[PDB]
């Protein structure tokens, strides 16, 4: 049986939100885990306490590891512990699939589906023609044409972020709020009733903007809303809930089972969302997932970041019965995913699925560092 | 007026788990914040995230650049982020301390008392006062030990041995009686004179934390600090509920919106905050306030490092409802001593502030002699 | 240090509501305090018991004397004792900021924007070309349109006011109701969605008829319902927010922390309302804001009394990063205001600010004792 | 028939916490009410305000009154206004009782009992009966005196002075056993024979609270009086689980809205009132009326003038729900006895009302002589 040898990190400069995991052990099998945001303070917290902690150790062990790596600070929340937590846990089950030639998704307990629906964020390029955002803020109407044509039949925008700088999230205008429901009125005339609008929010309003929003969005019938208010204290959001036709979507800002509980204890989630590489790792978003089927909820995995989430991601929507959509953005993955990695997930007719192969199905290509200038760090 | 120029970590490598801030302005006027914990991950963001927000900016601005300092992620418990926010703030308040000529307590609203009452975390030094081992072994020497010098309250931690073998899931009849000997060895030697504070470290889940609070009935202790996870907050209740002595929480909770989620548990009896991992001096003052509003009283965690005690102090100072000032005799005796300019009194169980404005002390200006110390420095 | 030598009260005669206090010390520090209605009750309370506990004493210690001029009887309300009691700690900012150089916003934390939004409420002048009652009364189209002009984004009414005597606010007739609601036709028709209505209530009304005007005021989505049912029993308040579109704004009617606790504790509060000459001074007002801002919710601080008030409020909703917009009457700033005192919130583009210089920044002007009749008391 | 033509303010310096008021009616009759405290203020109010509203009215129409001087502000406790509409209402009710010839008891719907059990707060003399110094010495002997005369109750107060130095959030092992020294003493005196009300005057936040009433299961209390700060209820339930003795809630609060709120917490044993600061007989008739649903008994308070002793009295000759009648022997045998024309009458542990129609005295007639008194005035 494998014993855990090194762990490597891997800073890209030219992506500095970034940070690749790798797990090596004596066999040489080698694990890739991947998170996003604070790349610095997630690597400097996996050599600082982390990486000593399970160099040694049998790396299948991975519900003993998630549990041991449970630190006594910052559990409660998506720091950089929780981050770090959740790469190396990524690349733990990529270790696990490839010692037993299996792929993720079977290791999570099989499939339920072949593909998953697929939703496209709206995001524009990391530095294309995929110029989504601007194209949501101005040009929604043909952003919705030219996304059914490819067969995508799901996008998420987020036209109120503008507004919320000016008053701290407690206040927008009647005339801010209407200019800000001219993309919702676009693509009702173009498309109409074949696509679905996600409202992501961004965590950025408080309760009277929130609750004014939510009337406003009323008439267009939107698919959920998305962190329409901060996800600290959660007592706060059955009064949105209450008053929001569509379906509150929450929360990728939140971590583990005992952040799902909480969220879960309020009644007022439709659609449980998490990101795999910030909630404590495939390890919590397993159990999260089952545990949102038994309030009747789906789960939307997400992604909007490193190639190795969408992948994890598609894993996990592949087994869970409760899975609903997989987030992506057709910008990442026919732009600067395609140099960075072995194999992509393959979108196709708005569906999306993984790549062939045990684990993940992708490694970092051999010429990494070749190709892009990485900060590289050893234990 | 004031522009930060300049935000400078120090990390010792004597003292791994401390992290020093200092923010420099335009004006020569230089701030001093502290954190402990995972020093390189919040030296890390501190440096990535938070200095470039920072730089630039009036300092006196203190509500305003906590608002902005809190990020997308980890804003719901004491993560590296929340630490790195929390040094960064005590160092704000230091640089409006020194501008206006006033100690850090005035500028909460003034002081309440002139001392407070102290209690020993009896824990043993860093890098004599043997006090892990003394409340192991001799916990009536050091029971009668500390009477002496005036210091009427003790905490100690006797069950954390037992947790490791069963995860907290378990404890047996006859380990939890030898667990209780720690107890009964002060109640025969003090007796009424000493107030007995349990601390458990999150260590346990509900049943043992249930069959170790019914035991400890007997013994009239003051208070049982973080006897379950703070993770999900609706647990509490039930362990409040069977529980003689009150609830002391979390050291491990950040901000108000931490603080909301468990003043709603109608479970804790004590409000206990740690500046450095809750948010910093700006959250601790709105914490407090709040807890007095629930009848609750507050107890500032030190048991770290100087700047810390310091700040705590200030705050124990300035807070109506402020219970107790932790301090570890074995620190402020010890390590503390070479480190910084001036230290909190302790005197007849009752801690105060050093004179002067801000916290009212430095680091040593020869600091980087003495200590092996790994800088790192951010600029305009 | 600082010690008190003399507290001095003066009533003016002109302005029977009004309250001034003056706590002087030893070194020549003079603070300025202030607070509205039973100017009478509030000085003999002040003599009678406040006066003797903080002559003597250190006035920087601001939070202890909060906390020991806190009285057996009266603290669960507005009563003079509390009146009192708030207008002493004005002053008592007023000093900390004198002592150190520094304007109250930034002993409160410091600034989070350099002005405020207010809002006019529409009151006529103490005894105008703003007659602005009876132009809400009669003219509501030529008020709102003025209004704009100026710059002002928002305004509050109450035109439900007349028809509260006759049933003791049991009871609105259903054409009644309609002809209340003809102020909120006119400024639809005249600016339509560039002001912000707020409606008061004063308190006057109970649940029945407060249910029946709510539905009958969605229609024309009014920025905020402020009192609608008297804040005696908060327990009833749900009730009412249940059923109103606008949120509930709550309450100046409220004193401290605990009486603030009490309405975060119902869920039906969208805007927290204080008046800090009412509710326990700024000491009170402080903490509250920062509760109210963890429930996701806005502060508001009332004016519409003396000019000290407008300014002691100005500073906190300087300070306060949950504050919304500021409360004034421009028929109190451009009238009554400008002969009582050294300077006032400067009014420019329907945005407000805070005097230059530290405390208030402002004095009664030095020859007050001449231009009004005021009856002075000293202890 | 009646019109009110002149409010009069009555402040004895000898006793400066005291008011009377005098109502007259242009019929030449006239109607006594009384508060305690902040006598200036509630002075002030009724002669800025409230007499104005009251000055030509029907003085009969006590339930339009009362809802007219329920004022824009400090209608949700008991301050200045509140205390000053109260006595204006107590002298109401005087009136009423003399334009129709019956008591004021009857009025209220007519008495369920003719004696009230009494029970005796051990309160020193104002300007022998040394019962606040008996109760903290010799409780023992005070008892025994007590059942002498027949009284089977006293109030008491020993966790006082304890607050004050640590705000209330502090008590330690030993002083809470030197204030239990009391209620062993009269343990050992009386035993069985008498029942022991404990006052906390408010003093106390939640942790010492719960502690002291831990420590007070033992000697079987009768009630524990606002053992917290009556300020937001929603903290009472916590005490009151923890409390062997049913809590007794609160002479603090005033009107049916804050006895309302009191209910609703399901944590009050004793509802509690003064009808000096509780808005005046008016409210203090349905407060009752209202605790009897919940099937709690009122007691009413005094400790404070003769007055208010007299008007609660007829409330608990009236009162289903009544238990017992607060008073206090130090001011019934002494300084009440010169200022007015009749007094309640104390024998065999129960006490009645005096004799004819409303309150049943009137201050005596040569009052502004033997006592220095600052009148003021309204009219028409
Ligand atoms: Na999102
Ligand atoms: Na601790
Ligand atoms: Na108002
Ligand atoms: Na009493």
């Amino acid at each position: 049986s494998l014993k855990i040898t090194e762990i490597e990190t891997l800073r890209p400069e030219e992506f500095p939100n970034l940070l690749w995991v790798l797990v090596h052990t004596d066999e040489g099998i080698t694990g890739l885990g991947e998170t996003f945001y604070g790349a610095c303070s997630a690597e400097a917290y996996i050599h600082e306490w982390a990486a000593n902690r399970l160099i040694g150790e049998d790396p299948l062990q991975i519900d003993r590891h998630a549990k041991r790596l449970s630190g006594y600070l910052g559990f409660r929340s998506a720091g950089a512990e929780m981050r770090g937590n959740s790469a190396l846990d990524i690349a733990l089950w990529d270790i696990f699939g490839k010692a037993t030639g299996q792929p993720i998704y079977q290791l999570l307990g099989g499939k339920c589906r072949d593909t998953i629906r697929t939703y496209n964020t709206c995001a524009g390029p990391h530095y294309a023609r995929y110029d989504d955002l601007n194209a949501f803020l101005h040009r929604a109407d043909e952003l919705a044409l030219d996304l059914l044509d490819s067969g995508i039949t799901a996008m998420k925008i987020w036209p109120f972020d503008p507004y919320a700088e000016a008053s701290d999230g407690y206040y927008i205008s009647k005339s801010d709020l209407k200019r800000a429901l001219e993309p919702f009125e676009k693509i009702r005339r173009a498309v109409g009733d074949k696509m679905d609008v996600m409202v992501e929010f961004h965590s950025l309003w408080n309760l009277p903007p929130a609750l004014q929003i939510a009337e406003a969005l009323r008439e267009y019938e939107t698919f959920w809303h998305e962190d329409p208010i901060r996800m600290d204290s959660l007592s706060s959001l059955k009064r949105y809930a209450e008053r929001s036709l569509a379906p509150v979507c929450a929360s990728e800002t939140l971590a583990t089972r005992w952040g799902f509980r909480d969220l879960l204890e309020t009644n007022a989630a439709g659609i449980v969302m998490l990101d795999i590489s910030w909630c404590g790792g495939l390890s919590e978003a397993r159990k999260i997932a089952s545990m949102a089927e038994a309030w009747h909820l789906p789960v939307a995995p997400h992604d909007c970041t490193g190639p190795v989430v969408l992948t994890a991601s598609t894993h996990l929507s592949l087994n869970a019965p409760n899975a609903l959509v997989q987030e992506s953005v057709r910008a990442f993955y026919d732009g600067w995913y395609r140099d960075l990695v072995t194999a992509l997930p393959t979108v196709k007719d708005g569906h999306i699925t993984v790549p062939d192969g045990p684990g993940l199905g992708l490694e970092l290509m051999p010429d990494i560092r070749e190709r892009l200038t990485i900060a590289v760090r050893n234990t």
